[PDB]
RNA sequence: UAUCUGGUUGAUCCUGCCAGUAGUCAUAUGCUUGUCUCAAAGAUUAAGCCAUGCAUGUCUAAGUAUAAGCAAUUUAUACAGUGAAACUGCGAAUGGCUCAUUAAAUCAGUUAUCGUUUAUUUGAUAGUUCCUUUACUACAUGGUAUAACUGUGGUAAUUCUAGAGC
RNA sequence: UAGUGGCCUACCAUGGUUUCAACGGGUAACGGGGAAUAAGGGUUCGAUUCCGGAGAGGGAGCCUGAGAAACGGCUACCACAUC
RNA sequence: GGUCUUGUAAUUGGAAUGAGUACAAUGUAAAUACCUUAACGAGGAACAAUUGGAGGGCAAGUCUGGUGCCAGCAGCCGCGGUAAUUCCAGCUCCAAUAGCGUAUAUUAAAGUUGUUGCAGUUAAAAAGCUCGUAGUUGAACUUUGGGCCCGGUUGGCCGGUCGGAUUUCCAACGGGGCCUUUCCUUCUGGCUAACCAGGACUUUUACUUUGAAAAAAUUAGAGUGUUCAAAGCAGGCGUAUUGCUCGAAUAUAUUAGCAUGGAAUAAUAGAAUAGGACGUUUGGUUCUAUUUUGUUGGUUUCUAGGACCAUCGUAAUGAUUAAUAGGGACGGUCGGGGGCAUCAGUAUUCAAUUGUCAGAGGUGAAAUUCUUGGAUUUAUUGAAGACUAACUACUGCGAAAGCAUUUGCCAAGGACGUUUUCAUUAAUCAAGAACGAAAGUUAGGGGAUCGAAGAUGAUCAGAUACCGUCGUAGUCUUAACCAUAAACUAUGCCGACUAGGGAUCGGGUGGUGUUUUUUUAAUGACCCACUCGGCACCUUACGAGAAAUCAAAGUCUUUGGGUUCUGGGGGGAGUAUGGUCGCAAGGCUGAAACUUAAAGGAAUUGACGGAAGGGCACCACCAGGAGUGGAGCCUGCGGCUUAAUUUGACUCAACACGGGG
RNA sequence: GCCCUUUGUACACACCGCCCGUCGCUAGUACCGAUUGAAUGGCUUAGUGAGGCCUCAGGAUCUGCUUAGAGAUCUCAGAGCGGAGAAUUUGGACAAACUUGGUCAUUUAGAGGAACUAAAAGUCGUAACAAGGUUUCCGUAGGUGAACCUGCGGAAGGAUCAUUA
């Protein structure tokens, strides 16, 4: 009725929206506060290999001098649960060596606390030191809290020494700066600083590494339980985004598995609405069935350009014998008309990183010598206009089909399932994350290697989805990894993570332009700055990451041969490709009109058939060929101006190639 | 130091808005940052919530010493120089912070108290006190009550305190 | 009451304020010198080192005392919240 | 010939230094630093100043590459489609400089808040017109001119001081003592009015002038070498011989409050009864004790100090005006002014009689109706309404809406004349109240006229749907509303003056003034003059306005005669919402959310026409000739076919084939 | 047909229905909210009202003076009276607060409606089909696919050369 909503001195009333905003202060203060499942992941990884952090454990914590001391212990134990008798809490310091390079990027889904070593005793090294930077750095740091260990620092000057600190809590804001000042070990309040920075401090969020169920992996045991599984007693501080009595559980590394009763010490079983333990999907065989585009390649007349271009050239063969001797180009249809290592890494690395540009300009030109033919290399594929314009599609009915793309998850768009494969994990989240769990993982005795007790080593177990259980094919988003400058060939295998986990997948990229129609190239090799689009099969772990993309060799003093970071773009089967051609023309004179134009057709089969190709000046001068008789190739058309011998009468051949599956690389 | 400029029309003669510009003991903030003297600095936005430590206690010739406490006894058997604790007195109503309230309220300038209280400070001020000073008197000075001292204890824990003897 | 007084109280009178704006409402309102100004006037701000007022999270209430409706004083309620 | 320089000069040339490290001690409660201080650390690679721009506002290239709508660039406009000054870069340059940007907020320019100091004819804005209260203002009058001197200040011929007035001649700026009715008072001890007590003022508020209160800190400024400063109120000087000694101003802060003149302005009015002043007067009323009485209290007077009746002696005994401001009376006019009856008109259509004997009706073509039981052009009598047609305008009036023929009736008004009466009774206007076109709203009268809607015929495409015919209500009135107009002269109402005019109409006057005839200028009307009322016009525009135009849309930047209501860019929007007034429809008051670089006013210059004139052309037309138009081929191409069956623009095209048979 | 051109006089570009409109979908947000949860309160209706302060009282107790029970400054019942005086209870007024009614609400959580918004995409009508109005108003009354039209009043914000004694 009255629209009254004046008289507001109780505004101050809606002082309740405060309130609102007190209610925003208390359901997160559930999951992290207390000891009952209640104890955080802090990884000490130094930036230098001294500083050794067994005195980060103790003679920082000497002006703590509760009994942390007497467990830093020869017997390294890595689960710290000293309860320190002030800020009322259990811990956990993960302390691990220096060289093992594959868990300190991998157990950090749960690590919230990351602490660096500064020193300016070793300059942070530009393999070691600044590569440890950029990659506990672009994996996502959930929480950078600096602190100078350095004991044996404060003494290397007399004369206003303080150099030694401003150096490193400057090169901690030289990437990373989220910290103002550095920490001496000399102040006092500064090691239960660290107990502050547990408790009431805390931690930030990393986008992509919360998204799913991830639990902690502290014991693991050696059970029979079938023919081939058995069972795993696993220590686990959950901190999910919340599990699902549907979830799957995962071992990195090695597989993909399932559990036999979710209980606590209420069971929750592996029930029956789940997908079997396939990998592609198993309606995907099924789903090669969708004859699409029946696009036989020779059984045609015209290309797929009707969709107002071309009435079809009709050239019905009606042969008839060439009886008397000797024939130039001419008498011949008008004589009887009864009409009735290392060493290659110089060898060929003059050509396997500069054919590099055959991909870029001349992509699929068919190259012309007379040796080579024109029609069997480049045969068994469209040609439409124009590929801000033209129509490429999804499944088509050939044997250029991989395995896993006619045996798919045809993913539906990423972007429209998103919101499906998060939301099966938003609202079907039933399984509380923030308790601890004792469940009955079913675990196979094949994979009984590499699987270990870790109070000394490095492992670290996640969890699945329903449908991740299936897989899918992605097209990714790359950047060139920073002063890396030597580029790679496209079309080659290069250890794919999107995220921590390692796939040597064998990618396709394309360019990484802003794409009005999302129609793609198959771009054969690399661009040395812009960005760069893969395409490839994947076995999908759908949380779009920050993807690292590398050499599997021990190459640095990382562990790792750093190629290029960039970005889990999506996982789309209609995100579609079309390779390019520029075919060559060299204007012979400099004509008027019609411009005679060699060093441009050989064959005359290949003069002749070749007459229903697009002529296109390199200025984009469209058009069609009316005629052509050139022998060491001519043409007669119509442009806009005059020709030139520097310029380039191209043609048209816009192929499909066909994509390229994974490998997974875990050693 | 009483400056204005660009935008409607094809244009001689021609109105009202917008944008630019300059200050800010206005804030915030980007980039850069070497000296000298300075120097604000948790108001808005939460008159919202707090670990921890500190911020108010105090004694001289001149109120109460048997510390068993000590220094030298050296000037003394009544005491006498120092002096813990404790009684007593004064202080703790000043300072410091914050600005939510509050619109004839506060406050500001001017009034008034012939209508009123005032530790302190400063100045002046009790022959009549046995109310019978015709006395049951001790004014050569009359009584209790107690802390600390002590020595037996309980409390999960507080600057909790109990029982007796001084 | 320290004291004037509708400050109450007991009987009386029917008054008092106002379009010279009563009363009611809002204030991102603590009031006074300051600031940005700069032909002059006008404009907007003033939590803030000084003066005065108010409060010790919000309302009550009382002791000691010359002085407090005191909170690094006390009792109770209300909102919190420690071992 | 280079004494001197502008830079090219990277060839120089040694001397020279701080930020930074340091003994040293000061420095400080203890340390840092900072004035101090020896040792050590510079050459351009040194020990290197960045930040924003580079199309206009807005200095600074049309330099060169990649870029040619692809991004770009844009606070507002403006470019790039390929000659980019405006794109990415390279240069290079421009500013401010350890400092430059950016975001919002305010101030300024911003006469866009206007008291100073806007704007309403058309650009947003004057309302429908009167009556009216609060408020805001409000007509004119009250002691001039001159003498006696005092000389505070200046002119300088004086110069006697040689930047200055002291003997001082000529005039000039000031207030006082006093005076030409200029009362400037009375009241007397100090007293023989200089000034101090004493009784009244030639009235009280509004106004203003000088004090006082206006905390210190801020704002303005001596002085001070804090090294200048920003600061700070500090400090300076010798024989340092044991000390000497300057300071730490003032300016400011209205109302309100408290003291005194000033003698206008506005206010308030005396003394219209003269029951009043000059009453220095007299019986009588309230009186009376500082008293003297005799020391102190019941009983008294004369008596110091006020008032009036009986009562009259006193000087000059009280009526500021009749307004080119209003209100009355009375007078002749005036009168399509308004109102109440009567009343006439050309006739109108409707109704009848009567006369009649086969078409009229519209529109651009057309389509809708009456009648041999009588059409329509004839002849005669009524109901209703309308308006008084022409005379009808350089009109006359009325608050506005409005009103045009007579006669009687009813007041007022307007004008004009007056040597009549009120003597400021006054202007507008918050609130409040009358009236109110057309239309519309309830209850009635007629029901003649046409006629929003509607019922019919239309009638062909949208030459365009303008046509035509009947029509409830309505138009006309009665008892009442409504409260709307381009209700507009697009201009609120009372003031001032100016132009310049020939007429008007309402009044007043009569020329040795001209004629019918009261008898040269009578009834009436005139030429020449003159006055105030209403309606108008056009000039040069002095003044404006931006401009059309305006004698007021003036006397406004040379800004203020009084008072009332509106407007702040366009929209959104007179919309929502709420308060009202009405039975209603609507009327009165009135936003935001959002969006914009515009909306608007008057004014002008000449392309294109679906405007065509004349020419004048037989490279066009009529009279026909030659003759195509049906065909074989030279001569010349577009089409098939090619290793080759080549090729293109000028009078510019359907052509020359470019001497190419 | 074009020259001398005249002249409507820019159309200074004279105004309007009039052309990216329907069905079935993609998402984005206006809004209301028929509905219960709040969230705490303005206002006030009602029954309770902690608490200290003052009073009507009460009197654990310890005491003392004096007459006191017993020995030359002696307690073994005291007895009046006096002093201080810790509980409980009367009343008072001050009174934070509970138990409540409607109401105004807000920020809100479901709950349901009509919608509009984008280059929005298959769609046949006005994409993909062609013309027509070409006095402008104001008040007011009516019809309206539309500027327009009609009724009564009004206006110019509209284009007057000539004959006159």
């Amino acid at each position: 009725p009255d629209k009254q909503v004046s008289k507001l001195q109780r505004k101050n009333k809606a002082k309740q929206l405060r309130a609102q905003r007190i209610l925003d202060s208390i359901e997160n203060r559930k999951l992290f506060e207390g000891k009952n499942g209640a104890a955080k992941i802090i990884t000490i990884v130094p930036l230098v290999n001294d500083l050794d952090p067994l005195d980060i454990l103790y003679k920082l914590l000497k002006c703590a001098d509760d009994e942390g001391i007497m467990v830093q212990e020869v017997d390294s134990k890595r689960i710290f649960n000293v309860h320190i008798k002030k800020f009322k809490s259990n811990l956990k310091i993960i302390i691990p060596d220096m060289t093992n390079f594959l868990n300190i990027l991998d157990c950090a889904k749960v690590a919230d606390f990351v602490v660096f070593g500064l020193s300016g005793v070793q300059e942070v090294d530009e393999e070691f030191g600044e590569q440890i930077i950029r990659a506990l750095e672009l994996q996502g740091i959930a929480s950078y809290i600096g602190v100078i260990s350095n004991l044996s620092a404060v003494h290397e000057k007399e004369k206003f020494q303080l150099d030694v600190k401003q150096s490193l809590e400057s090169y901690f804001k030289h990437f990373f700066p989220s910290e103002e000042r550095v920490y001496n070990l000399e102040k006092n309040s500064d090691a239960l600083n660290v107990l502050r920075t547990l408790c009431q401090r805390l931690p930030r969020s990393i986008n992509w590494r919360d998204n799913r169920g991830y639990v902690v992996a502290d014991f693991v045991d050696f059970v029979e339980t079938s023919p081939d599984s058995g069972d795993l007693v696993i220590e686990g501080t959950v901190r999910g985004i919340g599990f699902n009595a549907n979830r799957l559980v995962h071992i990195p590394d090695f597989g993909d598995f399932q559990l036999n009763k979710i209980e606590k010490i209420t069971v929750f079983e592996s029930n029956m609405n789940r997908d079997t333990l396939d990998e592609y999907a198993p309606e995907g065989t099924e789903d090669w069935s969708d004859y699409d585009e029946d696009f036989e390649y020779d059984g045609l007349t015209t290309a797929r350009y009707d969709d107002h271009g071309f009435l079809p050239g009709r050239e019905q063969t009606s042969k008839k014998a060439a009886v008397p001797k000797g024939t130039s180009d001419y008498q011949a249809k008008w004589y009887l008309d009864d009409v009735i290592s290392p060493e290659e890494e110089e060898r060929q690395l003059r050509e396997f990183r500069d054919m590099e540009k055959e991909d870029r300009e001349f992509p699929d030109e068919i190259e012309l010598e007379p040796s080579e033919s024109a029609i069997e290399r480049l045969k068994r594929y469209r040609g439409l206009k124009n590929l801000y314009n033209c129509d490429w599609q999804v499944d088509e009915k050939d044997p250029s089909s991989p395995a896993e793309w006619k045996r798919l998850l045809r993913i539906g768009n990423y972007k429209n399932t998103k919101n499906r494969i998060i939301k099966e994990t938003k609202n079907e989240a039933q399984a509380i994350a923030g308790d601890r769990i004792r469940m009955f993982i079913r675990f196979p005795k094949f994979l009984l290697e590499k699987i270990q007790d870790p109070k000394q080593l490095l492992f670290a177990v996640y969890g699945l989805l329903l449908h991740e259980h299936k897989n899918a094919v992605v097209n990714f988003s790359l950047q060139r990894w920073e002063q890396y400058d030597k580029p790679v060939p496209s079309q080659e295998p290069i250890v794919v993570q999107y995220g921590v986990r390692r796939y040597t997948i064998q990618p396709l990229f394309s360019q990484g332009s802003n794409s009005p129609n999302n129609v793609h190239k198959y771009e054969r090799f690399l661009h040395p700055d812009t960005v760069s689009v893969a395409t490839c099969i994947a076995p999908v772990d759908f949380t779009q990451s920050p993807a690292i993309f590398f050499k599997p060799s021990p190459t640095d003093a990382k562990n790792i041969e750093l190629i290029g970071h960039g970005t889990f773009l999506n996982a789309d089967h209609s995100r579609i490709l079309a390779k390019r051609a520029i075919l060559t023309g060299h204007p012979f004179r400099f004509h008027k009109t019609v411009v005679t134009v060699r060093y441009m057709f050989f064959r005359p089969e290949d003069v002749e058939w070749f007459k229903s190709i697009p002529l296109f000046t390199k200025s984009g001068r469209s058009g069609f060929i009316k005629e052509s008789l050139g022998t060491h190739g001519y043409f007669k058309a119509t442009f806009d101006g005059k020709l030139s011998a520097q310029d380039v009468v191209a043609m048209s051949l816009y192929k499909r190639m066909w994509p390229m599956p994974s490998l997974p690389w875990n050693g």
